[PDB]
């Protein structure tokens, strides 16, 4: 996910 609020994350494992 990115350094946002609210973050948004990719279907990865483990996300980001």
């Amino acid at each position: 996910c990115t350094k946002s609020i609210p973050p948004i994350c990719t279907k990865s494992i483990p996300p980001i």
